[PDB]
């Protein structure tokens, strides 16, 4: 029921946020300084969804 | 319980919204006519997500 | 209650997927050999979370 569906839920945003990083990746490859600020949130956010992420996958 | 699970759910796609904003941010950036339909859709989804993330903050 | 949550969730995420798919498109317009597996990485990704997505919304 739903907590099958909410398995499924999980699921798409794990793969979600690997194209995230895939995105964030590829970004970085085409801007080659005055990014740093971009580098730091990205890697701010990218830490906050991994843990809650992984408290997700735990509770699950 | 699914209760805890689904907040949980609901703070890692508002993570992976603000991901997002930086990434379109700096595909922008990357840019420098033609991307106006890109704009648009971007611009469109953006609102649409974002509408979608008030309702749930609201709603849990 | 937690059944109309879990719909605005996966709307959010089916949302946030369109935003994806325009992130991918717009880095692959800008990278215009070697991204061959970046390519296959973001392909095999972005059919996953289709694959959930689609489950999701025929479950709900």
């Amino acid at each position: 029921g739903i907590v099958q569906q909410q398995n499924n839920l999980l699921r798409a945003i794990e793969a979600q946020q690997h194209l995230l990083q895939l995105t964030v990746w590829g970004i970085k490859q085409l801007q080659a300084g005055g990014w740093m600020e971009w580098d730091r949130e990205i890697n701010n956010y990218t830490s906050l969804a991994h843990s809650l992420i992984e408290e997700s996958q735990n509770q699950q």
